[PDB]
């Protein structure tokens, strides 16, 4: 059972948890958004071959978007976003409202979802986001990260 | 030259940089504070023997404080705080204003320094803060972290 | 691109190289043998689900064998074997003649293949064999290992 | 308590154990030898400054030798040697009789001590020997290694 530095879990305890696990790297990210982040599934790299992980999609009719990294020369060097409860979707607990990624090549994938609530930002100076972990219900209640060299 | 996952660097580009490096674990943290964090030096564990790292002290007449962890049964599981520019000490760039630690034993070392500015929080679910990195001038301009299993 | 401590490469430069990569752990090992080791393919654990890696089989009509580890309570704690050139199969370079595994549960999978040539033994005191690397032609010319915590 | 992949422990159970721990790298190695290896102490690199670890010296009047690596451009890429019991020094258990190092720059520090007994060889394809572990009595009964990226 090898283990991987797991960091954070930003967001609330709502929805059901999920942990896609560790892989060799990240190739593509797919997420839906509107006033908050809804669906979130990612395509990892498993030793050279692309491996699509579990789909954590939500029913909310949100705008979808694909984030294609120019792997393996380009990789996430920063993950930041906003977390706060959502009124329209009657649930008392916090939800990831906004998410925004930044790659080592200078490419930043603009903030998806409203930018309001308490801020969180993970600047990676040395290391690789090798996998995602998080909780999903009708939206993305929380999101976590696996890292390695 | 062996390397360690390095994360963050929360705060501004002011002052001079410093990186204390990687060690086996953390035993004691010493920092001075008032409206922001000033001095910051830590005592690591180098294979069982306590090893005091470089002192990054500031002249500002601030209130000092020692944080003694009950090593190795107790270790930091969360580091959070605030970063924002400081008026009184004329400098245009952001500074770590507040810092607050939480150990796996439930012990939280209350927020030191004013809690205003943009928030940052590093929840550690699996891994160890094995070393600090950061920038100091008259205060603690920024602070970073080294992690490992 | 998430790298993993890679060790050894015991054996000769004959045949074609191959690297199955890193995974979460090892579940089953399949190898054929006679006077030396011929086919060698393994089934890894990818975050809980069994993942069969590339088949590196050889044509030689050798006796096959499956090594099923009681994962995840049981794992390899030692890999040792013999390397030396082979007469019968006219090739001037060394080949892994014998291979023998030992698990943390005391189970040792007896030496497969003749035990002659120069000896090699990797005792693992702390760490996990998380993936194999090696060269195959008509037999297993050499074998390597990926490790992680 | 951060941990490091620890490998091997080649040699016998004689003498008293010792573990110098993990450091940033290796700068110099000092060992004494004759028909077997006697004294063995090393100077590590602790984040840039040379750090001398525990001296594991033996009284046997052996020939001493210093191995200075051109750190950090040069580092051990292979450690091999011989282990077998020693007659002259009446002890029934195995002892490391010979030890030989090879650096990434092509420099090989010739076999020290008689080359007889069972062979052991650790080729490092990716990773760093970051610390030694071993057992010493009147000679070097066994030797182990800590590795990391
Ligand atoms: C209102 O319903 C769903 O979505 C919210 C936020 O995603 C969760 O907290 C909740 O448990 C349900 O899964
Ligand atoms: C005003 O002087 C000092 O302290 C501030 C904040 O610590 C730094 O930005 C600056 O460069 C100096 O080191
Ligand atoms: C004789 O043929 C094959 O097998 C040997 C040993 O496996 C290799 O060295 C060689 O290149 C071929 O692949
Ligand atoms: C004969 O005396 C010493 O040295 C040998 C080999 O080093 C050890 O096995 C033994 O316990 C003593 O420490």
């Amino acid at each position: 059972a090898s283990q991987t530095i797991t960091v954070g879990s930003w967001g609330g305890p709502g929805g059901n948890g999920w942990d896609e696990g560790s892989y060799t790297g990240i190739r593509q990210i797919e997420l839906s958004y509107k006033e908050a982040i809804g669906s979130f599934s990612v395509i990892y790299d498993l030793n050279g071959d692309p491996f699509s992980g579990p789909k954590h999609t939500s029913k909310l009719p949100y705008k979808n978007v694909k984030i294609e990294l120019k792997f393996p020369d380009e990789f996430l060097e920063s993950v930041s976003g906003y977390t706060g409860p959502f009124s329209a979707l009657a649930t008392p607990t916090p939800v990831v409202r906004s998410l925004t990624f930044k790659t080592n090549k200078g490419r930043t994938f603009g903030p998806y979802g409203d930018e309001e609530g308490t801020y969180f930002n993970l600047p990676i100076e040395n290391g690789l986001i090798v996998g995602f972990k998080g909780r999903t219900g009708d939206l993305l209640d929380a999101i976590g990260i696996h890292m390695s060299l």
